[PDB]
RNA sequence: UUUUUUUUUUUUUUUUUUUUUUUUUUCUCCUCUUUUUUUUUUUU
């Protein structure tokens, strides 16, 4: 059963990974999401998507230390 | 008015046999980063 669990998990993960495949995410209106947080880490705060349901740790600090501002 | 003679196509056939796919080289080798590892639950 635990193996089955992992199977559903990574199967749906792979199915989601192709939703974000090569088909150009630049002019088809399937690009912008929203975001809330739930936990802070020392380089990027954990993000969440209420409209799809995906998680993942992002980064504010980038490789070249070029930290973010906004216009 | 121009007679007579000068051989030709090698002889032979009534011999035994108890093996066996292939075949014979090439060295040690830096796997990058949010994690502990999540977990009940119900509709297949």
């Amino acid at each position: 059963n635990q193996a089955a669990q992992h199977s559903q998990k990574q199967s749906t993960e792979l199915f989601q990974c192709m939703y974000f495949k090569d088909k150009d995410p630049a002019t088809e209106e399937r690009c912008i999401s929203d975001g809330v947080i739930y936990s802070i880490r020392t380089n990027g705060v954990l993000l969440f998507i209420p409209r799809f349901g995906i998680k993942g740790a992002a980064y504010l600090k980038n490789k070249d230390g070029l930290v973010i501002s906004c216009g």
